[PDB]
């Protein structure tokens, strides 16, 4: 059931280092990353995914200044994923999506290929041109895959927490980003909860839905 | 098993109009709404939920413009959810946040409430006092919130489709959200598909691994 696991889920701030992910479960993050949906399947991301603890102390780099709370929970999980969005839409990257959406079947006429690159330009040059904010679109396509990504691994029985408190610009220099057109927004790092985790035996705590909610 | 769901939703582009949600399947999806994760626990967000045939044209008339291919999905569908943000984030709601945590128990020592909320305030002010990309920021929640939704729905056995494609301003008024101090950023209409749904049959697609991650 998945409403269980939507409540039972929480933000781990302590892990095991001993309780590794199965090859099973180390593929299986990967795919919910890959197919997660955005905006006219744009998908204006990258994903870089520490497993070893050379790759997992690089990326712990970003967390040593006023961020060292953070520091542990990104060396001790088995899995660490920093989620990274696109700095600007090129129309390689659109022509790019439009290929493999033709090399998968989608489109039985060319000139559907065709009505699909429009209406995907349409969109993309709303936000290039019009409203200047493409930046930020792609940005909100990326927490759209971290809702999923969290869901999905607190339903694969892993224990996981979301990170915002990061200095991105310390993580976009150890990986080399923005040269090649990314910046880093949130890390996740994935595997089991330890005894030292001050929020699983805590209770859930959210706003009431007559003040987040309206039904018409 | 939410690999499985992962891999086979779908965006419907089409619904049936008959087939509505039982009456726990209305009740979880609110929860869904409300028991997801966001930076701090800040939930700067509101939810429309419209499960009328009246609720639901008031929504549609936000599918106007070059925006009429959205207007059958938010009326066809059994419940059509408005995902909203809040336009700034006040120090009473700040306040309403950390109450809540008090009140369910998260809390042992009053000097527990009060280093939760510097932690809040210490995220809340980088992004209204320093980097003012406060809406941004929120309405990264938002989406983050559509994420844990889209994944969630469809382990439910229903079908959905997040729709970016409306006229902002339009749904805003109809409902006087700016004045409430929130502004709509996505509609996702849920229910179940007819067979006018080409995107049913049609093989999803995504960009290949080697290209989007990295793995270190
Ligand atoms: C985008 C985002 C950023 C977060 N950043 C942090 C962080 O830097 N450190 C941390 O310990 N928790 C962080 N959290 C966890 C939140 O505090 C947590 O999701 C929230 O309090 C709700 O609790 P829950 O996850 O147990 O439901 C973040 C959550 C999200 C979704
Ligand atoms: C934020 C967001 C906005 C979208 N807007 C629309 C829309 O207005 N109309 C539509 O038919 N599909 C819309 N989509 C659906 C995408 O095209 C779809 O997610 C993508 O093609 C991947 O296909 P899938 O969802 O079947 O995996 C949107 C998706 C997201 C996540
Ligand atoms: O949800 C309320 C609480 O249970 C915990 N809140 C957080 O998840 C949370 C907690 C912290 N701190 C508190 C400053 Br001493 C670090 C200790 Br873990 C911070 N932070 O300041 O980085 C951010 C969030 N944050 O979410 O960004």
């Amino acid at each position: 059931d998945i409403i269980s696991v939507a409540l039972k889920r929480h933000s781990t701030k302590a892990f095991d280092a001993s309780k590794k992910l199965t090859p099973e479960q180390a593929e299986q993050i990967k795919t919910l990353l890959q197919y997660s949906p955005s905006s006219t399947n744009s998908q204006p991301w990258h994903f870089i995914v520490a497993s070893t603890e050379e790759g997992k102390a690089r990326v712990a780099k970003s967390a040593a200044g006023n961020y060292v709370f953070n520091e542990r929970k990104m060396l001790d999980a088995s899995h660490v994923v920093v989620f990274c969005a696109k700095t600007a839409m090129d129309d390689v990257w659109l022509k790019l999506v439009v290929d493999q959406e033709d090399a998968d079947g989608r489109f039985a006429t060319p000139e559907a290929k065709a009505a699909n690159d429009k209406g995907r330009k349409f969109f993309a040059d709303m936000h290039r041109k019009d409203l200047h904010d493409d930046a930020e679109w792609m940005a909100k396509q990326v927490y759209l895959n971290v809702g999923n990504f969290l869901l999905g691994v607190a339903a694969l029985g892993l224990d996981a927490v979301p990170i915002e408190g990061f200095d991105a610009a310390i993580l976009d220099a150890e990986f080399g980003l923005k040269e090649k057109g990314y910046t880093s927004l949130v890390v996740v790092p994935v595997g089991h909860h330890s005894v030292e985790d001050f929020n699983a035996t805590l209770p859930k705590s959210r706003l009431p839905q007559n003040i987040t909610l309206t039904e018409v």
